[PDB]
């Protein structure tokens, strides 16, 4: 089996795994929609009560599984719980990263696409003061690119350039993943990460220098870092904060697990898991949070920033922020740095969410790494046409695999590892090989607090939120719903073939 070559590569591969588009696109929207400083409180607690503990658990499962030649959850879930239902529950660990991959890679490609058009200076030319005459040319720039519907039909019509950049993007993902852990994901993570850090620093600095009749970047920082204890009681704020902790630290995607399974059996995972998590939360709160919001608040003042955040998720990153940059000298280049930064951030995270399925085709179905990568690209590339041409298809997947799936799977891997497998055997397994050990208090946060926190979350969710989505959506949602349910049975079928081949291989030995 393959292993990470250096302690550094591993840590940067894991930090690039987590540090993605969620840090620079999702976090900003989420923190502003949810009252700025009023979101930061739950977010910090959630990081201490859910974030860190699950990070460790997944590394643990990962290294544990990897040692015995398995890097995915259908296998590993069976090793922790010798039951047929563990393989099935373990499927979600290939399903989630696959579905998410299907729409992540596409979005990631956009940034490449925009990155290229801003470099070359093929970008809208806003008429040099009216906020709309400026924002509109860019709304149309995005709307043309991805192909937003103009009439009554839920049909996206992607530009050709977009489509072909989606090919290159796939190609670029494959060229890394096909070289493997150490010579691919690892070699790349050592270049990407520093680059990502520099670009973001440069942007953060340049943004801090923004001033307008309407404010300064400072006002954005205040808005973001001013406590509002009159929300703490809002369950929407806690479901917001926790949903953001998961996505950002790649928990419940089975990606941490799969990566971790390339960690040598003896290698520490306590100081490593802790370093990777702490990297993702700096990049998140220090960098991601100091680019979008400050710039928006500095040009529009807070009241309008918030209104934009709520407008959509991509309004800020793909429309507002470029439009703002366009009102500054070389703001086109700056735009390119902005998108070139996003790209690398989405590239390092998309290679991560595609490795689970790969690791399964090699591990369980004994395919070469090459065929594994190729087929995994074909499944994602084919399926991505759904996302490309079906309006709000992305939104549906991001909900079932990227929102509901992750939380349910997180609680699930926690209940299998710490409750079924064994709390003590889990503790012993997490701490084993550590450079540092785990704060004794955390044992009790993992065994009682965490699972009760989440369990409650999911309960409120299934009551005060999910009924609206099942009933108040358009009818096309049932196409994607049909498709991603179809993917699950397919995965369920390979898990079936894999256990069969194993039976034939045990008999033939
Ligand atoms: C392998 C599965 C293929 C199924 C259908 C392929 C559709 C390709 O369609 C292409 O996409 C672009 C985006 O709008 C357009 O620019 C092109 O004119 C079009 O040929
Ligand atoms: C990284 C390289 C990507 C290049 C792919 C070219 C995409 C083809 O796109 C075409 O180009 C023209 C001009 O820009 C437009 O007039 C056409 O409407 C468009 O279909
Ligand atoms: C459920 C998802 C199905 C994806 C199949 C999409 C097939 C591509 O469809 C084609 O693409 C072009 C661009 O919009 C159009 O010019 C063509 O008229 C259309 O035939
Ligand atoms: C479910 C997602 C799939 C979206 C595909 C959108 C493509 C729209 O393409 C349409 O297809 C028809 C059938 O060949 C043609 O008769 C139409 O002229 C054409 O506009
Ligand atoms: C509710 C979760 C809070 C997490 C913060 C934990 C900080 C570490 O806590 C420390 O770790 C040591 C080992 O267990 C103890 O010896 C110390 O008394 C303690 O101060
Ligand atoms: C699906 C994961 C790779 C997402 C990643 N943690 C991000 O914040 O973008
Ligand atoms: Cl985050
Ligand atoms: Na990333
Ligand atoms: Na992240």
């Amino acid at each position: 089996r393959e292993h990470w070559a250096t302690r550094l590569g591993l840590i940067l591969a894991m930090a690039g795994n987590a540090v993605g588009l969620g840090n620079f696109l999702r976090f900003p929207v989420q923190a502003a929609e949810n009252g700025g400083g009023a979101f930061m409180i739950p977010y910090i607690i959630a990081f201490l009560l859910v974030g860190i503990p699950l990070m460790w658990i997944e590394w643990a499962m990962g290294r544990y599984g990897g040692a015995q030649g398995h890097g995915t959850t259908p296998a590993i879930f069976y090793l922790l719980w010798r039951n047929r239902f563990a393989k099935i529950l373990g499927v979600f660990g290939l399903w989630i990263p696959l579905v998410v991959a299907i729409y992540y890679v596409y979005i990631e490609s956009w940034t490449l696409g925009f990155a290229i058009k801003f470099l070359v200076g093929l970008v809208p030319e806003p008429p040099p003061t009216d906020p709309d005459s400026i924002l509109r040319p860019f709304k149309e720039f995005l709307y043309s690119y991805i192909g937003v519907p103009k009439g009554d039909e839920p049909i996206l019509k992607p530009s050709l350039f977009a489509y072909i950049v989606f090919l290159i993007t796939m190609f670029i993902n494959v060229s890394i993943l096909i070289r493997g852990i150490s010579k691919g994901i690892e070699r790349f993570a050592k270049i990407a990460m520093p680059t990502l850090f520099i670009l973001a620093v440069f942007l953060v600095i340049r943004v801090f220098l923004l001033e307008t009749p309407n404010g300064t970047a400072a006002d954005g920082l205040n808005f973001l870092w001013t406590p509002d204890f009159e929300k703490l009681k809002d369950p929407g704020v806690w479901i917001a904060a926790v949903g953001q902790i998961f996505f950002t630290l790649s928990l419940g995607f089975g990606a941490i697990i799969t990566y971790a399974s390339y960690v040598r059996k003896d290698q520490d995972i306590v100081l490593s898991g802790l370093t990777a998590a702490t990297l993702n939360e700096k990049a998140s709160v220090i960098l991601g949070g100091s680019i979008s919001i400050p710039a928006a608040v500095a040009f529009f003042g807070v009241a309008n920033a918030v209104a934009i955040a709520k407008a959509g998720a991509f309004n800020l990153g793909f429309i507002t922020l470029p439009a703002i940059f366009s009102q500054t000298a070389g703001g086109t280049f700056l735009g390119f740095l902005w998108f070139f930064l996003l790209f690398f951030a989405g590239l390092t995270s998309s290679i991560a969410i595609m490795q689970p399925m790969i690791a399964f085709l090699e591990d369980e179905l004994k395919l070469s790494r090459k065929h594994a990568v190729l087929w995994t690209a074909a499944i994602v590339f084919f399926s991505a046409h759904l996302v490309m041409f079906l309006n709000k298809s992305l939104d549906e997947m991001d909900f079932w695999a990227g929102t509901i799936g992750v939380v349910f799977f997180g609680l699930t891997e926690l209940i299998i590892f710490f409750w079924i497998f064994g709390a003590d055997k889990a503790w012993e397994e997490i701490n084993r090989g550590g450079i540092i050990k785990v704060p004794r208090i955390y044992y009790y946060v993992m065994r009682y607090i965490t699972p009760a926190f989440l369990a409650v979350l999911l309960v409120v969710w299934a009551r005060e939120y999910i009924p609206k989505i099942m009933e108040e959506t358009h009818w096309t949602v049932w196409i994607t719903r049909f498709y991603i349910i179809g993917l699950f049975l397919f995965l369920t079928f390979l898990v079936f073939l894999a256990e069969r081949r194993r039976n034939h291989e045990s008999a033939g030995t």
